[PDB]
This record gives C-alpha cells, sequence and structure tokens, in this order.
C-alpha cells in the first residue's frame, strides 16, 4: 500500500537517515529489534486510540502542577466556550477546583442563553487559551503552573470550556492508519592482522587488549609484540588472558587499543564476548576501529561505520567447543547460587558492617566483611546493594551466582538508589533490570526531570534491545511530552556515528507508535531547516553590508511563501504546550556575535498576551552544556519549592536539535546588566552614579508600591543564582551574561563553563546587586542579612539532596562533555556541597566562603 511507503519516506526524512540503510546492514540484531519494537509500539498505538477522553487528556496534555502540589484568596478568571467569541469574567478562589469553575461557567451560560442547561461540569475540561495546556482533575486552581504563574504576574487566566466530544474528536483525528561452566580453558583469542593503519614509520605498532565487566578489569591487560609500522601490520599471534572461559560474566567485553611506540594512540575498538542471543562468540571478527585521543572500556561495542577509511583489526575468536555454547539461564544460575553459606557473626563484626555500610572507597579487609555478610546486607541494609555489587567478584561465576540469588529476592529500591544502579559501574543485565523495576514507580514528572540522564545511559548499553529502551519507549508512547523530548534528545545526536544506529532505530519504533506525532515533529524539523538556511544567509550577508540592511534582507527571505508556511503554526520544540502561531517578521532580528543567532518572534490572536513568544535559533555553537546547567538549576528550583522556598528562578528552555544547532526560549521584557549599565542619556533611568542605573531601571518599570515587590523578586533570585553558580562552579560571569526581567528577577545565561573548569570558583557577590538588595541605602543590614539567610537556607536544602545531583552528574559522563568526563570534574560538586562534613560544619564553611565573597565586594564599595 502507498500509505506504508509514504510513512516510511516521512520517517526517513524526520530521523535524518533512510530506512533502507538499516536493511542494507543485513544484521539480525538490528532487524529483530525493528520487528519486536514495531509490534510493541503498535500495541501502544491501539491502546491509545481506545482511551477514555480524560485519559487521552492525560496522554496529550499532561498536567503541569506546582512542585509543592505533586505526590482563601480572590482570583479573577475569564472563561469562553469553544466556538464562541463572548466570554465570562468571574471572581473565584485560588482554593476552588476546576469542576466548580466549570459549574459556574455553565450557570452563567445557561442564564445568558435563557435555557435550562443539560451539560454538566463533569463533561468539560478547561483549555489554556491558544495553548496545548489543560486544567483538569481534583486540584485547587493555585496548584496549576498556569494559575500560579498568573498570580505572580498579576495577569488574568483565560480558559476555554472544551467538551468531551471535542476531546474525542482530537483522539479520532490523530489516529494511526489501518555448558559454559564446565570449560576451565583460559580465555584467549587470535590477533590475525590490521588494515588501513596510519602511523609514523620510525616507530613500532602494539595492540593492547583487556577484559572488562564495566569498569573493573576481569584479569590483567595483555599486549602484543612490537611489529614494524605500516598500513597492513601482521601479528598472527595468540594473546592469553589469566581468566577461565567458565568465569566469563555475561556482560564481558574484550577491549582493544592499537598504538605506536619507540605512547602514541592510533585507534580503539570493543566487542561483547557473548552475542545478543547469549551465544559465546566464535569465528573471524573484523573490528573497524575508532580514532583515539589507553584502553576505552566505556566506549561502544559496535564498529566504526566508515569502513572506507577506518583502521581494521582482524581477530579470531577460537571455537571453545564442538557445539554452540550459550550463557546459562537464570534457573541454572539461581540453582547454583541457592547453595551458599550464611555468615553468622558476633556484634563486633556487626558493628563494623553497621558503620561502613552507612558511612566512599573501601579497604581490602572491609570488602571481605561486606561479602561475608551479604545475607545481612540484603535483610538489614537493602539500600547498600550498590556497595555489595562493587565487592562482588565478577570474574568468578560462583560468586556471581551468589550475588544474583540475593538480587532476585532483593526488595524494590527507592528511585535515588535505582538511579545509582544505572551507572556503567554496574553492567550486569539482571542488575539493570532490577534498577528499571525500581524506576517504574517514577511519576511522569520525575521521569521528565531525569529524561536527559536516562537518554545518555542508552550509550552505555551493550545491546539494542534492552529493558531501558523498552521502558523509555513505553513511557514516551503513554505521554506526548515525554515522547516529544525523547525524540529531540535522540534526534540531536544523529550526526554522532556511534549512536546514529541505535538512536535512529528507537526514533523509527516511536514513529510507528504515533503517525500523527511524527507529522507534528516533521513540521518542527521543517522550520529548523529554514532557520538553518536563514541563519547561513545572515552570516554571509552581515559580513559585507550593515546591520539594518542585513535585517531587512532577513525579513525579505522570511517573507517568501516557503518560509511563511514552514515557520508558522507549529508546536515549539522547546515546549510542546506552546504554540508558535504567526511569525511577527517585523520583530525578528539577529545578534552581533560570531554565530549571528536569530531571534524569531511569534504572536497568537487566540492565546492573547501568552501567545507573544520568542525563540532563538543558534547554529555554530554547542548547546549541550547549557541544557544540562539549566536543567540542574530547574531541579534546584523544584527542590527549593518543595520545602516552601520560592527563589523566583528563570529556567528558560534550551534545546539542542542537531549538529551544533538548537533553540533557546526567549525571556521577554528582560535586558542584560551590561545594557542597563551603559547609562544612555534621555532614558527614564539615566543615573548620577553608575551604581544607581540598575535600581533606576527598576523604578521606571515598577512605579510606586510595585518597587517594593520588584526589589524582593531581585533579592530572592539573586540568592538563588548565587548558590546555583557556586554549587555548579559556573564562571566567566560578567555584565553581558546576567539578565534582569522588568519584574526585578535576575538570571544567568551563557553556560559554556562549569564545575570550576580548572580553578575552584569562589562565591560571587556583586556590589551593583548588593546596592539593589539594600534598596539604594549604604548601610542596610536588615535587608542584606535577610538575603544571607535566603542563601544559607537554599544551600542547606541542596546539600540534603546532594546524592541526587551526584548520581545525575555521574550518569551525565556518557554525554561526552569536555568539562564532564572523569572523577575530578564531579569532585567539584562534593566540595561545593561539602557532603563529607556535617550540616553545622558545611554551614560554617559556606559562611566563611560567603564572608570571603563580601570582602571582595567591599573592594568595589571602598571605591
Ligand atoms: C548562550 O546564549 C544565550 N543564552 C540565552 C539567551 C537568552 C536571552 C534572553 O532570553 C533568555 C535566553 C540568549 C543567548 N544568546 S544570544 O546571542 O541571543 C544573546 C546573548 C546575550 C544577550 C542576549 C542574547
Amino acid at each position: 500500500d502507498r500509505v506504508k511507503k509514504l510513512i516510511n519516506s516521512q520517517i526517513s526524512l524526520l530521523i535524518g537517515k533512510g530506512l533502507h540503510e538499516f536493511d542494507s546492514l543485513r544484521d539480525p540484531e538490528v532487524n529483530d529489534f525493528r520487528t519486536k519494537m514495531r509490534q510493541f509500539c503498535e500495541e501502544a498505538a491501539a491502546h491509545r486510540q481506545q482511551l477514555g477522553w480524560v485519559e487521552w487528556l492525560q496522554y496529550s496534555f499532561p498536567l503541569q502542577l506546582e512542585p509543592s502540589a505533586r505526590g482563601n484568596r480572590a482570583l479573577l478568571v475569564n472563561v469562553k466556550f469553544e466556538g464562541s467569541e463572548e466570554s465570562f469574567t468571574f471572581q473565584v478562589s485560588t482554593k476552588d477546583m476546576p469542576l466548580a469553575l466549570m459549574a459556574c461557567a455553565l450557570r452563567k451560560k445557561a442564564t445568558v442563553f435563557r435555557q435550562p442547561l443539560v451539560e454538566q461540569p463533569e463533561e468539560y475540561a478547561l483549555q489554556v487559551n491558544g495553548r496545548h495546556e489543560y486544567l483538569y482533575g481534583n486540584y485547587p486552581l493555585c496548584h496549576f503552573q498556569y494559575i500560579c504563574s498568573c498570580l505572580h504576574s498579576g495577569l488574568t487566566p483565560h480558559l476555554t470550556m472544551v467538551h468531551s466530544s471535542s476531546i474525542l474528536a482530537m483522539r479520532d483525528e490523530q489516529s494511526n492508519p489501518a555448558s559454559l561452566w564446565s570449560l576451565e580453558q583460559p580465555f584467549s583469542i587470535e590477533l590475525i592482522e590490521g588494515r588501513k593503519v596510519n602511523a609514523d614509520e620510525r616507530m613500532k605498532l602494539v595492540v593492547q587488549a583487556g577484559l572488562f565487566h564495566g569498569n573493573e578489569m576481569l584479569c590483567k591487560t595483555v599486549s602484543s609484540s612490537e611489529v614494524n609500522v605500516c598500513s597492513e601490520p601482521v601479528w598472527k599471534q595468540r594473546l592469553e588472558f589469566d581468566i577461565s572461559v567458565c568465569d566469563l560474566p555475561r556482560m564481558a567485553r574484550l577491549c582493544f587499543a592499537l598504538y605506536a611506540v619507540v605512547d602514541c594512540p592510533i585507534a580503539w575498538a570493543n566487542l561483547m564476548l557473548f552475542d545478543y542471543k547469549d551465544q559465546l562468540k566464535t569465528g573471524e571478527r573484523c573490528l573497524y576501529m575508532w580514532p583515539s585521543v589507553l584502553l576505552n572500556p566505556a566506549g561502544t561495542v559496535r564498529g566504526n561505520p566508515n569502513t572506507e577509511s577506518a583502521a581494521a583489526l582482524v581477530i579470531y575468536l577460537p571455537e571453545v567447543a564442538p557445539h554452540p555454547v550459550y550463557f546459562p539461564a537464570l534457573e541454572k544460575i539461581l540453582e547454583l547460587g541457592r547453595h551458599g553459606e550464611r555468615g553468622r557473626i558476633t556484634e563486633e563484626e556487626q558493628l563494623q558492617l553497621r558503620e561502613i555500610l552507612e558511612r566512599g572507597e573501601l579497604y581490602e579487609h572491609e570488602k571481605d566483611l561486606v561479602w561475608k555478610m551479604r545475607h545481612e546486607v540484603q535483610e538489614h541494609f537493602p539500600e547498600a546493594l550498590a556497595r555489595l555489587l562493587l565487592v562482588t567478584k565478577w570474574n568468578k561465576h560462583e560468586d556471581v551466582a551468589q550475588m544474583l540469588y540475593l538480587l532476585c529476592s532483593w526488595p524494590e529500591l527507592p528511585v535515588l538508589s535505582a538511579l545509582e544502579l544505572l551507572d556503567f559501574s554496574f553492567p550486569d543485565c539482571y542488575v539493570g533490570s532490577f534498577a528499571i523495576k525500581s524506576l517504574r514507580k517514577l511519576t511522569d514528572d520525575e521521569l521528565f526531570q531525569y529524561l536527559l540522564q536516562l537518554v545518555q545511559v542508552l550509550k552505555y548499553e551493550s545491546y539494542l534491545d534492552c529493558e531501558l529502551t523498552k521502558f523509555l519507549l513505553g513511557r514516551a508512547l503513554a505521554n506526548r511530552k515525554i515522547g516529544h523530548f525523547l525524540f529531540w534528545h535522540l534526534r540531536s545526536e544523529m550526526h554522532v556515528p556511534s549512536v546514529a544506529l541505535r538512536f535512529g532505530l528507537i526514533m523509527e519504533a516511536y514513529c510507528r507508535g504515533s503517525t500523527h506525532h511524527m507529522k507534528v515533529l516533521m513540521k518542527q524539523g521543517e522550520a529548523l531547516s529554514k532557520l538553518k538556511a536563514l541563519n547561513d544567509f545572515v552570516k554571509v550577508s552581515s559580513q559585507k553590508t550593515t546591520k539594518p540592511q542585513t535585517k531587512e534582507m532577513m525579513h525579505m527571505c522570511m517573507r517568501q511563501e516557503t518560509y511563511m508556511e514552514a515557520l508558522s503554526h507549529l508546536q515549539s520544540p522547546l515546549d510542546p504546550s506552546t504554540l508558535l502561531e504567526e511569525v511577527c517578521v517585523e520583530q525578528c532580528t539577529f545578534m552581533d556575535s560570531k554565530m549571528k543567532p536569530l531571534w524569531i518572534m511569534y504572536s497568537s490572536e487566540e492565546a492573547g498576551s501568552a501567545g507573544n513568544v520568542g525563540i532563538i535559533f543558534k547554529n555554530g555553537d554547542d548547546l549541550r552544556q547549557d541544557m544540562l546547567t539549566l536543567q540542574m538549576i530547574q531541579l534546584m528550583d523544584v527542590l527549593w519549592k518543595q520545602e516552601g522556598l520560592d527563589l523566583r528562578m528563570t529556567p528558560y528552555g534550551c534545546l539542542p536539535t542537531g549538529d551544533r544547532t538548537g533553540l533557546i526560549e526567549v525571556v521577554l521584557h528582560s535586558d542584560t546588566i551590561a545594557n542597563i549599565q551603559l547609562n544612555k542619556s534621555n532614558m527614564a533611568a539615566t543615573a548620577a552614579f553608575n551604581k544607581d542605573a540598575l535600581l533606576n531601571w527598576l523604578k521606571s518599570k515598577n512605579p510606586g508600591e510595585a518597587l517594593d515587590r520588584a526589589i524582593e523578586e531581585f533579592t530572592l533570585s539573586c540568592a538563588g543564582y548565587c548558590v546555583a553558580t557556586y554549587v555548579l562552579g559556573i564562571g566567566d560571569r560578567h555584565s553581558d551574561n546576567i539578565m534582569i526581567r522588568e519584574s526585578g528577577q535576575l538570571f544567568h545565561i551563557d553556560f559554556g563553563h562549569f564545575l570550576g573548569n580548572r580553578e575552584r570558583v569562589p562565591f560571587i557577590l556583586t556590589y551593583d546587586f548588593v546596592h539593589v538588595i539594600q534598596q539604594g541605602k549604604t548601610n542596610n543590614s536588615e535587608k542584606f542579612e535577610r538575603f544571607r539567610g535566603y542563601c544559607e537556607r537554599a544551600y542547606t536544602i541542596l546539600r540534603r539532596h546532594g546524592l541526587l545531583f551526584l548520581h545525575l552528574f555521574a550518569l551525565m559522563r556518557a554525554a561526552g562533555l569536555p568539562e564532564l568526563s572523569c572523577s575530578k570534574d564531579i569532585q567539584y560538586l562534593k566540595d561545593s556541597l561539602a557532603l563529607g562534613k556535617t550540616e553545622e560544619e558545611a554551614l560554617k564553611h559556606f559562611r566563611v566562603k560567603f564572608n570571603e565573597a563580601l570582602r571582595e565586594s567591599w573592594k568595589t564599595k571602598v571605591n
């Protein structure tokens, strides 16, 4: 049928790779994933097309709640009905529920239309005007992110009563069309030859090989003999590893490194000793090696796709038996692990276990005590599983059976513990499956908060079909917002040839699950395609002609029918809730920096003031570190909000969408501190002293009694960013990367440097901001000390959740960020959060650091 061919060409267009390239690989593991995941994703599609209307609202328009609500006061609301142009303004309470507001809107409509109404508030849902956002459920109004937002900014909520029949019509329009353990032989392989090798002919070539189970070496690394450097080196030898074949763990990977000697790395390549169907690998293997920067165990176990250039390493995995040798089944493993011995011991050794499991590296004798007491670890300290898995001898199949027997009876762990187990230092498939089992209780909101880390964890995976891929795909097919961001996180990495196969295969599986959503994502990629061409034209044009003429050239290019069709009426890749309707070509522009980023403005007749939104298209710079930094700041704001602390933060969206390409959400009514401190003449803010400019600017935007609230929004946000930048190690802070909103809210932009990357970043305190906190006064210790308390109270909330940040940053090592790769980078966080110390000692240390920042600020007050 021409529908399947059309869908296939559309999927190929969307994921940035033709589906024909997957079939051309003639790979059983690739094709068996494509069938298995297509079946799974079409099941989800059918389940979804039969959902109730409230469950389809939960799929498409998941609730956006205030972090305090998860797990009185007068309010003016405007409610219109779908199709109608007349609306009703009424004053309800922040503690009233949506159903009461719907009953009140149906009463006003029944009185206005002089008819006794049959419809009931149970048949309706409230849409945020011109938005893919809905208010529903038994939650008071103030609990919704939209109503709470309106309260802070003084604006009036505009809602539309959508009927159950119109909601079902959306659902209907959006339809998809119709034995190893008895082999004590030492492990060995044949190093046959090497092809396309480029190196200095003065030197010699060596091949180093190690056996890994995640990070720990299964045995000592072995090396080949030094051979003369050439394009075709030949060893023809047998390297022998000090490990039995029966003792090979299921997740064992043979890691190779090709290099030149007289240190000079040329290439690296890894492979799994067992295939995806559990069969031990035998035969001739060609390893298309990856360039080097010596063994790389964390690197992928798949060949370099560029075979017309990559250096090859031809090896032979010897046939250990006259029959196919598979990895033993769980029943065979549990039966062997069921016959161990429980460690009965005195309170003296029990005192050490109760201390070293709560208290971090271990001593050799301490590991002997953790393994001996493994049964007591399971029963009394179930959250110490990660310590026990690290003391388990993975190079001993009998010790792996003893561990797996305890794991299979181990109780489900809390999300914080499960997040730790996803780390690469726990590569066992059963340990990953148990960790996924304990993540299933994650709400859509927690899942969305750690989605970026879970996507990086896919890079650590050894096989295509994994529990994490199925978990992520299942949650994405059940929630259109998870699906949206899962698509973009994978799509942004298609240019990386090591993840392109897996990421493109998951994106195809998702696309089968939702034909409609793929067409919405295509519309987004179409706009990004024109933004790329539009940015290029601006880069070339701006270097020859002036800024006003290049901006008019940009507006002419934008006014072409192709650009008007592509750039308008789309969901925002930065927020599916936000509809980018009419491009306001007049207000679009670009910045004066080397990459000339585009500022695209949008408006909406339906959404009103909410519809006037902006996006920034950036091409040339990498946005991955900004996205992570902003996500961590967002996390801080959630944690602070859950303890009743609202520091008025501004975690705007940042979305990488391709190769050095991405979008940033524009924060309207905001300016940089540098622009405000330029002190232009004939402005409502022209100062006598430059220190007054920032405060005068606030006075113009916030007249009379509004200034009091504006100074308080500034102060709260200052305390939030001071702590955030100190904890995260953000440096390169200057007037042009600190912005302020007309409301008084301060915030940071340009997050290219973090984790002190490498000098320890001190606590920063600017006298220009201290002058605002002090309300213009020289001495105002009441206001300044209120601010020190906001810092202290925000810092101690973050320390309480310090393990969550550490576990998230550890998973993020997989992203390959230059300022995030080794223990040294994440050491910065342990220092900033002072996690080794007590709450009194860390607070004393934070006070000394804040005081040392105040003395530096007084070098400006002395002037
Ligand atoms: C890292 O680059 C950025 N990061 C954030 C923003 C934002 C701005 C205003 O709205 C919230 C986001 C903008 C940029 N990039 S830019 O070149 O457009 C820019 C730089 C400095 C001042 C204003 C604009």
